[PDB]
């Protein structure tokens, strides 16, 4: 009964994770969009002192976003959102009820986070080498459960954890945004569309034909245009190895 | 009635959070040390393929831990070890029940993991100044409860998981281990004793006070030796500027 309120942005994957298992859960909540790189309010440090997107407030009295109120809990970190969201809505099963299962699940938050995140990062905001972005998506692709299926069999929030990333991959590389060379551009092209990469493939089709992924995406060219918005992903610079 | 083996090692934080959070849950389980850094044994990939320090195995039938069952299950990093134990216990009470505390443990743990432990890495492991460290300790510290408490209120999984580090900062500066210069470490020194860090002295002091971690700690000399056995804290090496 106490209120959801998400601070979100198009761009950004780490609020997607959120917006994600929100619908998922069948939650009521509200989103308000901030731009967090170009021209933060004033008043967003009330609702996250770390100043990232996302943030978010749980109950206290029902005020404009913009208004923050001092009494609602004020929650930052999106991984610590799906484990909260999971904790609150717990008719919809969003981790499995057995303890092992429940493990695969944080494990393969931890993979994603731990080894494949920075990757990404440094692929397209540093343009360094791709190659290990490659391999970590390996080593993250033989943790899915080898005949189809989400992470830790039924869907779970490390699925909403890992697709925001992995479903910008693909439309990002075609637009040929961010700072890698036109060599590892086509490298990772090739390597996407591969056969070494077919389970992946099929995590994301499988992710991304969820109604919570189509009612959290803007589409593949809105996702593309929000991505030009960001101000690390400067058009026109490339880092060469 | 499962069997719990977690293979450690005495340097290691990472598997310091594991064994104190076994001993918090009261679990009965075995340990086995693993030469992870100069000596890997040949059958290690089979209990964790990422070749990393903690790894778990839970159930299958009781075999010597260096002859690991392809039939138990394999549990690997950190993080999801600490919360698949408090999945296993739900009597310890590892997590608090309520959402929006077990919301600040998550978030505690996801503050450590992103934002200090890599200004850790950078300061031990290649010398780079100390002052983004301390500027992160701060933060960290300022999520703590400031009138006293763990992370959370009562102790959780997220006390587990930061205290392996920062027990071993004191110690570890006072040996002048790492590959920061004589002066960042009399400033690391200094800075950790003065006012601007009271409180996560005392958070460090609350949490080493408690069994589990003195059970699992070798004492500070004997970790200080272990430590130097790490390639990466260069022992007798310095950076400077
Ligand atoms: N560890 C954070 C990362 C969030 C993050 O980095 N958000 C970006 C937007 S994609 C941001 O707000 N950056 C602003 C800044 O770092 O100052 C989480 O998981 O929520
Ligand atoms: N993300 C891992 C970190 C584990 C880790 O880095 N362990 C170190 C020892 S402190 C290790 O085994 N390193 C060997 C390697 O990286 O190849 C976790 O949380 O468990």
């Amino acid at each position: 009964t106490k209120q959801i309120t998400l601070y979100t942005a198009t761009f950004s994957p780490y609020a997607h994770r959120v917006r994600i298992a929100l619908e998922e859960a069948g939650a009521e909540y509200t989103t308000y969009d901030v731009d967090i790189l170009r021209n933060m309010p004033d008043w967003f440090p009330l609702v996250n002192p770390l100043k990232k997107i996302p943030a978010m407030t749980f109950g206290g009295p029902e005020v404009p976003p913009d208004q923050p109120s001092p009494e609602s809990a004020k929650i930052a970190e999106s991984l610590a959102m799906l484990e909260f969201i999971a904790d609150l809505f717990p008719d919809a099963k969003l981790l499995p009820t057995d303890p092992v299962l429940r493990a695969r699940a944080r494990t393969f938050m931890a993979l994603y986070e731990n080894y494949v995140n920075g990757q990404f990062r440094d692929v397209w905001f540093l343009g360094t080498p791709a190659d290990p972005l490659l391999q970590a998506l390996e080593m993250l692709q033989g943790a899915l459960p080898p005949d189809g299926g989400f992470a830790a069999g039924e869907w779970s929030i490390a699925d909403a954890a890992v697709i925001p990333f992995l479903a910008r991959m693909f439309p990002y590389l075609e637009a040929g945004l961010g700072l890698y060379s036109k060599e590892d551009g086509v490298k990772m092209r090739k390597a996407m569309a591969s056969e070494r990469f077919a389970r992946i493939r099929q995590y994301v089709r499988d992710c991304r034909a969820r109604p919570s992924f189509a009612n959290t995406w803007a589409g593949d060219a809105e996702q593309v245009e929000a991505a030009k918005t960001v101000p690390m992903l400067r058009v026109g610079e490339h880092h060469h190895h």
